[PDB]
């Protein structure tokens, strides 16, 4: 039978962000944490804001889009607790990074996004948290619509670093489930979730990415037939499938069982062209033999 363990790692190879433009994502953070520094110390000195690296980025998990997309995750802290309201602090970042070369931001429900023409967006989700070093202490999210909402992003880092330890394959299961969204997308859930699902359910397979993938899906499959749900760590009640209908349910656990029968396939193909085919069809087109 075909062994396409190779052709999964060159796949994971090619789902990184390229050079240049990781260089550029890395020198675009510096400058809107400098440009949104430089805002508050002239606009409301009041307030002094902090920064730390959040996501996929911080967890090792980033992949580029089939458009060449990428971002980064910036977590923008107020420490003491502004006694504002959580737009308020959102506007004002948003005010800051108006104005950044080849840019133009977004003001989403739950973060600032800043759009770069060059094809890469940077997100700052806006918190306020009362102490400077207490991990203890979960820091309060800006949300433009509503009241502030607990979060844990640490928390989620810590989690799937112990997840990761002496365990590699993780981080590129990740990257294939990842790759599958961005291949079907309209449905599909986002890239925090099939971080939490890999982790929770992984099957392993020492020296071939193809089995151990298609072991990972039958057992999120049986996981989620059980209970469809998908909990972040450290926030309970934080439940990223709460808002799916039955539509939308049984859209994705339909594409999860094409999936599944089309990897089953191409582990008991003998062609390897053809078992190729099967996961370049779901995992999208930088999957390939040659
Ligand atoms: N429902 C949620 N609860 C808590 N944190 C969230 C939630 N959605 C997103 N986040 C935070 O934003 C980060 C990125 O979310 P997502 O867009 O799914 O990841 P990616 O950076 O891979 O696109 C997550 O690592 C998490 O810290
Ligand atoms: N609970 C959360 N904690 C931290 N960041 C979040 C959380 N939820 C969303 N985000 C960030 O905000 C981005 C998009 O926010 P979203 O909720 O999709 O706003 P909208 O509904 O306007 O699209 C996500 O990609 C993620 O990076
Ligand atoms: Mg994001």
């Amino acid at each position: 039978m075909a062994n396409l363990d190779t052709q999964f790692q060159e796949f994971y190879g090619e789902l990184q962000i390229t050079v240049t433009k990781k260089q550029a994502l890395i020198t675009s953070h510096n400058n809107l944490r400098t440009k949104i520094q430089k805002y508050f110390a002239k606009n409301h000195p009041e307030y002094v804001p902090s920064f730390y690296i959040q996501g996929s980025y911080k967890m090792g998990t980033t992949i580029r889009t089939r458009d060449d997309e990428c971002d980064l995750d910036d977590g923008c802290y107020f420490i003491p607790k502004p006694e504002v309201k959580g737009i308020t602090l959102q506007n004002w970042v948003m005010d800051a990074v108006n104005g950044t070369v080849g840019a133009t931001p977004v003001h989403k429900n739950k973060c600032i996004r800043v759009n770069y023409a060059a094809g890469y967006h940077i997100d700052l989700p806006v918190y306020r948290k009362e102490r400077c070093n207490d991990n203890t202490e979960h820091p309060e999210l800006a949300v433009r619509d509503g009241e502030y909402e607990l979060s844990d992003p640490r928390e989620i880092v810590q989690w799937f670093n112990s997840k990761k330890k002496d365990n590699p394959v993780l981080i590129r299961l990740v990257s294939y489930l990842k790759s599958w969204c961005d291949t079907v997308r309209g449905f599909m859930p986002p890239g925090l979730a099939m971080t939490i699902l890999a982790s929770k359910y992984q099957k392993k397979h020492e020296g071939r990415d193809d089995i151990a993938l298609r072991d990972t899906l039958k057992s999120i499959r049986t996981a989620l037939q059980a209970n469809f749900s998908c909990v972040v760590p450290g926030t309970p009640y934080d439940d990223l499938f709460e808002s799916y209908d039955s539509n939308r349910q049984e859209k994705f656990m339909s594409e999860l069982n094409g999936f599944i029968e089309d990897a089953d396939r191409a582990v008991n193909e003998k062609n390897k062209l053809k078992a190729s085919k099967l996961w370049k069809k779901h995992l999208g087109n930088r999957f390939h033999l040659a």
